[PDB]
């Protein structure tokens, strides 16, 4: 007997990934924390942690 | 005598077109209306007012 997700994960477009959805021809995954990683807070090495 | 403005005005890129300039190469002028058209108001028809 093992544990396991109980249903799929999902991704929907909503929010900022349509705007560039429609107007440009592409789209992120994740644009939020895309974002915050980018412009919330800069040259931050990479760290698996 | 004439009345104008006494400043240009100012256009950068913030941290939404940030993203879409490094990402994708491409930015826009004013992000924030085109996001407040597309998924705001959707039916809104194109007035002048």
């Amino acid at each position: 007997a093992m544990s396991g997700p109980a249903a799929y994960a999902s991704y929907v477009v909503r929010g900022a990934n349509l705007v560039t959805a429609v107007s440009y021809g592409r789209a992120m995954r994740n644009f939020e924390q895309f974002m915050a990683r980018i412009v919330d807070h800069p040259n931050a090495l990479p760290s698996v942690e």
